[PDB]
């Protein structure tokens, strides 16, 4: 119940929201059925329009009006945003030439400058460029200010996910908006765009920036503007705002435009129909603008223009339906579209199986558009599993496609050309940033960059503590003038021991053999100098990573390779190798293919065993550092010790051989060599974060070997290729892999196929962060390098993406 007759007068877009029955005043109230009777009349005045004409100038001041050209209309911060222009022969802010903004110029009472966040809904990158004689407000900002080409979203790629991530730093799975439509099990509830549950705020998880600032007592602002305000009001409102006292003026603004997504659903990313509402979208940039110029502001607030994801051509023809796949269709449930999400249609029914409908789901149809999953078999870079609010069953649709339950779904709901929500790094999926003000940089153009960053950032902009996040903080100090954020690396928490030879062969009962039995004082002290770590300059590049958890583990040296061995988990965490661009490939000799050999620095009790693996049918090992890539016949021993041996299942072997024996070669003639590091991750509760040992659910039969979920490799070379990887002066380049450790590789519907047809496009579905490689294992790399630390924390974040321009 709202008790409506209470009134707005002097309350318009009050900023504190009152208490039902109580009647609502702020930019909220019509969402909620609860403005005052009076509203419309008082806050939502249109009369005479937006706009001063030269007749107006000077004008009586007249209280109906929608904004004013009276002379104290500047002293009241209600003039009509080109006044100035209009009245005053002042030029609008577009026609003046940029100038550098080197220190904030704010009026007094300024504590701080202000920032206004700009988000346009469904605004595609490409749209920077190919709308630019269009945008002459947006392409003064781009151009005078710090620019991305591209900004990457968060999958899915839908708004309420996105916007939420702005505004938190955090990943949907830990938000909790992991769709624009939601079931949350526990709650027995159900989230949906239209109508009120939404609002509810049990949704709404970690802790966005409007609550971080108002805890640290810097004012807000409205972040969530009722559609059926017009764009007009929403920036008066904010201007208004603006001309409050010092003790009552917020610091932090949001605007939101639901264009150019609106018109992009009916009309297509491109078509002709989009060129109306990019000029619509950039008067009102001028308009804000304008404004900020009049108030003296548009050399102290700092303005980001960010979307919250891009926008794909995508038709009613384009639908895949599970009625061609599944009998059981009317036992499930669909979240439908450019994603799919699968549960049981009643929790009841004891004949449900996710096990046979994704292999109903799985390969079907030879140009299948789209390809089921459990979701914990979901690339690791989609950070999409671990919240009740995602179902085990996922459908990754292919970009340009929908998925849905059956044909009745598509005609009795073809309407649209454009829809959005596919896999975060499809190039029509990215969206924009921009950043204009005195803290950020001038004519700056940086590399593209997550979205999940900019909470850290804003924080700084703000003078706030962040609270806990997935952002890299520092990671995006190149985008800023000032408010730079110098952390420090992690302290190591466990530091490693350094075996010497301390076991004789007969100690060891693994049930390995080795035929290795053939044997010098020139090249014996040689072998030794190699153990003791005299190549490691070559293999090690950048320090040996830390180890961020309390636990037990060896530094091994070879003469081709160094590796941090657990005692814990029984294997390398990780494993550090130099291919350069001249080294050559050799293959396993006939004599070694089952060779393993026990490692006299490391205790029986601590080594794998091959008994292991003959009695385990369905699970076999592989090796770290590859013996295709010894240095010679003498060194190809090394790499096959117990202590490089890793559990791999005989189909991920097929994955791995390939990496090895081809693909690392492969880039090190690319990229002049590459400096290697891989190692198993164990990730069984899909949580992104290193599993302690009492989490392992699976163990190689009747062995305490336990089983990775996925392997990571990090291959880093020198971003001047004219410089060998191992002789690098400059800034590093990075591309990284978590591949999922499946005992199948259904998968890859081509997986029959010679390796060169499959192998590395799964590589390139599981491209990798370092730092989701950090998250998984507990470790952190690039310790010891000649670069800046932030500027490790911006490659850290890197993903290389395999997508053209
Ligand atoms: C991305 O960044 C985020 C933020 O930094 C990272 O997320 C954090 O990760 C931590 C580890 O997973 C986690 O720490 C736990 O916090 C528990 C208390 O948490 C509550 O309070 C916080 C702070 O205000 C709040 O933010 C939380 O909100 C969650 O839950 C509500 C819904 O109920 C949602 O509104 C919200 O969206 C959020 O959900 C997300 O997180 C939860 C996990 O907290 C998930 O389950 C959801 O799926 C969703 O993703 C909370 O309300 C604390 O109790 C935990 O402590 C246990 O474990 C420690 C280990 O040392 C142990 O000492 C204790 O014994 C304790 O165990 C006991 O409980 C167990 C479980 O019931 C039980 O089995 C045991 O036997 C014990 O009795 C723990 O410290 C932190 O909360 C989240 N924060 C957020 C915001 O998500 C994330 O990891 C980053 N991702 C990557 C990939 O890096
Ligand atoms: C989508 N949309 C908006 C714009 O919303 C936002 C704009 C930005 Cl710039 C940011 C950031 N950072 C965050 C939001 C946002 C606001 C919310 O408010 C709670 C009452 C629900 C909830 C989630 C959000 F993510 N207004 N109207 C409308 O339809
Ligand atoms: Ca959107
Ligand atoms: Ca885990
Ligand atoms: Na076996
Ligand atoms: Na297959
Ligand atoms: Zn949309």
């Amino acid at each position: 119940w709202t008790a409506t007759s209470g009134s707005c007068k002097g309350r318009c877009f009050e900023l504190q929201e009152v208490g039902p029955p109580d009647c609502r005043c702020d930019n909220l109230c019509k969402s909620y059925s609860s403005c005052c009777h009076d509203f419309d009349e008082l806050c939502l005045k249109t009369a005479r329009g937006w706009e001063c004409t030269k007749d107006r100038c000077g004008e009586v001041r007249n209280e109906e009006n929608a904004c004013h050209c009276s002379e104290d209309c500047l002293s009241r911060g209600d003039c009509c945003t080109n006044y100035q222009v209009v009245c005053k022969g002042e030029s609008h802010w577009v026609d003046d030439d940029c100038e550098e903004i080197k220190v904030p110029e704010c009026p007094a009472g300024f504590v701080r400058p202000p920032l206004i966040i700009f988000s346009v809904d469904g605004f595609r990158a490409s749209y920077m460029k190919k709308g630019s004689k269009v945008m002459p407000n947006i392409e003064k900002l781009r151009s005078c200010g710090t620019h991305a080409p591209y900004m990457r979203p968060v999958y899915p790629t839908k708004t309420f996910p996105n916007l939420y991530t702005l505004a938190t730093g955090l990943y949907p799975e830990s938000h909790g908006i992991v769709g624009n439509s939601m079931y949350d099990p526990v709650f027995d509830a159900s989230f949906h765009l239209r109508g009120r549950e939404k609002f509810n705020h049990r949704w709404w998880g970690g802790q966005p920036l409007w609550i971080t600032a108002t805890k640290q007592g810097v004012r807000a602002g409205t972040f969530f503007w009722s559609v059926s305000i017009p764009h007009e009001r929403r920036i008066l409102t904010i201007l208004q705002w603006l001309s409050l006292p010092d003790n009552e003026r917020p610091s932090v603004y949001a605007f939101y435009s639901e264009q150019p997504d609106f018109s992009g659903h009916k009309y297509g990313p491109f078509g002709p129909e989009m060129t109306n509402p990019l000029r619509e979208i950039d008067k009102t940039v001028g308009q804000l603008m304008d404004g900020l110029k009049q108030l003296r502001l548009h050399r102290c607030v700092n303005v980001i223009f960010v979307g919250d994801h891009g926008m794909e051509d995508v038709t009613c023809d384009r639908t895949e339906f599970l009625s061609n796949y599944l009998t059981n269709v009317d036992d499930i449930t669909l979240v439908p579209g450019t994603l799919g999400r699968i549960r049981a249609k009643s929790i009841n029914n004891s004949k449900y199986d996710p096990k046979t409908i994704i292999a109903a789901l799985t390969c079907k149809k030879p140009d299948q558009h789209f390809k089921p999953y459990m979701k914990q078999h979901l690339p690791k870079r989609l950070h999409y599993a671990n919240n009740r609010r995602i179902e085990d069953i996922h459908l990754l649709v292919d970009r340009r496609w929908h998925v849905a339950r059956k044909p009745l779904d598509v005609y009795k709901k073809c309407f649209f050309q454009g829809d959005h929500g596919f896999d975060n790094k499809v190039n029509s999926m990215q969206t924009v940033f921009v950043g204009y003000g005195p803290t950020f940089k001038y004519r700056t153009k940086v590399p593209p960059f997550e979205n999940i960053e900019l909470y850290n950032v804003m924080c700084d902009l703000l003078g706030l503590k962040p609270a806990p996040n997935n952002g890299t903080h520092g990671s995006l100090n190149h985008l800023l003038r000032t408010n730079t954020f110098r952390p420090t690396m992690p302290d190591e928490v466990s530091r490693p021991n350094y075996p010497g030879i301390m076991y004789l062969q007969s100690e060891f009962d693994l049930g390995c053999t080795c035929d290795d039995k053939v044997e010098n004082k020139l090249e014996e002290l040689n072998k030794r100098l190699h153990t003791k770590g005299s190549t490691k300059e070559r293999h090690l590049l950048y320090g040996r990573p830390a180890v961020l958890y309390r636990t037990s583990y060896d530094i091994l040296y070879h003469t081709d390779f160094e590796s941090g061995y657990s005692e814990i988990f029984l294997m390398p965490l990780w494993t550090s190798y130099t291919i350069s661009k001249q080294a050559e490939v050799s293959s396993i000799p006939e004599h070694l293919t089952n060779c393993v050999r026990p490692d006299v620095r490391v205790s029986p009790g601590f080594s794998q065993n091959c008994l292991a693996y003959k009695n385990d049918k369905q699970m076999s090992y592989g090796f770290l550092f590859p013996p295709y890539l010894s240095s010679s016949p003498e060194a190809k021993y090394d790499a096959f010790l117990v202590t490089n041996m890793v559990p791999m299942y005989p189909a991920f072997k097929r994955v791995w051989a390939y990496f090895q024996r081809v693909l690392v070669k492969k880039y090190a003639s690319e990229r002049n060599g590459v400096n290697v590091i891989s190692g198993p991750i164990f990730d069984y509760n899909y949580d992104g974060l290193r599993d302690t040992e009492d989490e392992i659910k699976q163990y190689v039969e009747g062995s305490s070997i336990p089983v990775p979920t996925h392997y990571y490799s990090i291959i880093t070379s020198c971003l001047d290729f004219t410089q060998p990887a191992d002789k690098c002066d400059g800034p590093l380049s990075v591309s990284s892999f978590i591949l999922p450790h499946r005992p199948d590789n259904d998968e890859s519907c081509n997986s029959s196929e010679d390796e060169s047809k499959w192998v590395e496009e799964l590589m390139k579905m599981h491209t990798a962060r370092v730092r989701d490689i950090e998250h998984l294992t507990g470790l952190d790399f690039y310790r010891k390098t000649s670069r800046s630390y932030s500027e490790i924390l911006t490659l850290k974040t890197y993903l290389h993406t395999y997508e053209s321009e």
